[PDB]
């Protein structure tokens, strides 16, 4: 049973670092990626950002592109560090960058397009991780995030979709445990001069949440009222099944491994407080909501953003957890106990196609949240060797048609069949684009991007595939 209301919004998603370049141009300074790229060894291709898809120059031509693949929205990220340079509330602004994504708006919506803006996608002006290390210090960060924040919805009252930010988790984890993504911190000090792997990561989540909700009370206290519309954060996680499907505390987990990846920043949102499993394997390292915080942070979200790609078999641990850990005490997998697989490789190493378990997340998240509106702000996939790839072959891309097909059924079925009230769907991405710690090497396009050929667009086949996709499931009336 699938068949999405009459206004669902479709589109394609991209983020500014991995698309833009024009790294330097009209006053931008740099970000933690444009730092950490320059580091040997932290990106996969020795590749930055530089240049990328050369969309900062290539508004007109991305819009044209959006509008014949029949696209009705689009997602995109403001960078932080085009609009104040340093970052901070006192620093100065740079207005050619305010007025770039005005007038970028103003040609979406000429086109018939709606804008979606996420407001941090990863790319902090360097300045603020340089003097107060960043996320690291909460009222310093909420302040100069709130005051961004509030630059933006004075200077694009039009956009409509607002996000704070852009999958937490990842600037948590992979920016301060692991190290993978900027600023690079970790204890593992062959990586990195600073970092504690145990302690900063749960810091940077908190106090993202706080940001993200100033930001959000700001909204609806002065810019809702007269200029309508809707703000919330954006969560990514994948899917979860028992690795024994006969083992209680492997289907514990499964709830478990979901909670510490999403409830960590979506129970504060919803319920105020953090999930009881991560509470207790974490103790003081988990910071606590004053009450003050804890009434800001609850009720934050006029939607839910989700991000998905994947699921994995989950396997309890036993034991006291290392202190490093952020799973919950448990295993990902893409194998069970009985052999089954989650699906065929892609070129990301943890990614695997597997649309049920979208559905399965879509319900567990509308269950435990109260049925909240839905917004899907990415979904999509790589594919194996696509960078090795003849032209012609590339262009064929049977394996990504095939993920778009089976995860937008199996989220109208979400939707048509179990109630889950999904308003919009935006595919990850409408360009070949930096796919960070991976570089160029990873293609999660819909459009071919030709870097050696003045970033040439090619649409693939399923870049074409989405609207009659949409068109036999978005009702008429």
């Amino acid at each position: 049973s699938m068949s999405l209301p009459p206004d669902f919004k479709w589109g394609f998603a991209t983020a500014a670092y991995q698309i833009e370049g024009s790294v330097n141009e009209d006053g931008r300074g740099p970000s933690i990626w444009d730092t950490f790229c320059a580091i040997p060894g932290k990106i996969a291709d020795g590749s930055s950002g530089a240049v990328a898809c050369d969309s900062y120059k290539r508004t007109k031509e991305d819009i044209a592109l959006l509008k014949e693949l029949g696209a009705n929205s689009y997602r995109f990220s403001i960078s932080w560090s085009r609009i104040i340079p340093l970052g901070g509330r006192n620093d100065p602004i740079n207005q050619k960058g305010i007025d770039h994504y005005v007038k970028f708006v103003d040609d979406l919506i000429e086109a018939g397009i709606t804008p979606f803006i996420t407001l941090f996608h990863w790319d902090l002006p360097d300045a603020l991780d340089k003097r107060y290390g960043g996320f690291l210090n909460k009222e310093e960060f909420a302040a100069d995030f709130e005051n961004y924040a509030r630059i933006m919805f004075k200077a694009i009252p039009k956009c409509k979709h607002w996000i704070t930010f852009n999958e937490p988790w990842c600037s948590a984890i992979l920016g301060y445990n692991t190290g993978y993504f900027a600023p690079g911190h970790t204890s593992d000090r062959s990586k990195s001069p600073v970092g504690d792997s145990a302690r900063e990561p749960w810091i940077v989540g908190h106090n993202i949440l706080i940001a993200h909700a100033r930001a959000v009370k700001a909204y609806r206290e002065d810019f809702k009222p007269t200029q309508g519309g809707e703000i919330g954060i954006t969560l990514n996680g994948d899917a979860t099944l028992p690795w024994d499907p006969e083992d209680p505390a492997d289907i514990e987990a499964c709830d478990r491994k979901i909670e510490f990846a999403i409830s960590w920043f979506a129970d504060p949102i919803y319920f105020g407080k953090y999930p009881d499993s991560m509470r207790k394997q974490l103790g003081d390292r988990l910071p606590e909501f004053t009450p003050e915080e804890v009434a800001l942070v609850k009720g934050s979200n006029d939607f839910y953003g989700m991000n998905h790609y994947t699921a994995n078999y989950i396997k309890h641990k036993t034991g006291v957890p290392p202190e490093d850990d952020f799973l919950g005490n448990l295993e990902t997998l893409f194998y069970n106990k009985y052999g089954d697989c989650i699906g065929p490789e892609t070129q990301s190493f943890w990614l695997r196609p597997h649309a049920q378990g979208f559905r399965d997340l879509l319900n567990w998240l509308s269950k435990r949240y109260g049925y909240p509106k839905i917004y899907v702000t990415e979904n999509g996939t790589s594919l194996k060797g696509e960078n090795d790839m003849p032209l012609e072959q590339v262009l064929e891309d049977d394996f990504r048609v095939k993920y778009f097909n089976d995860y937008v059924r199996a989220m109208a079925a979400a939707v048509a069949e179990d109630g889950c009230n999904v308003r919009g769907y935006l595919a990850w991405s409408l360009l070949d684009n930096f796919e960070w710690a991976e570089g160029y090497e990873t293609r999660f396009g819909v459009t071919y991007v030709d870097y050696a050929n003045d970033q040439k667009r090619y649409p693939k086949k399923s870049a074409k595939s989405l609207k009659p996709l949409f068109d036999s499931l978005i009702r008429k009336e």
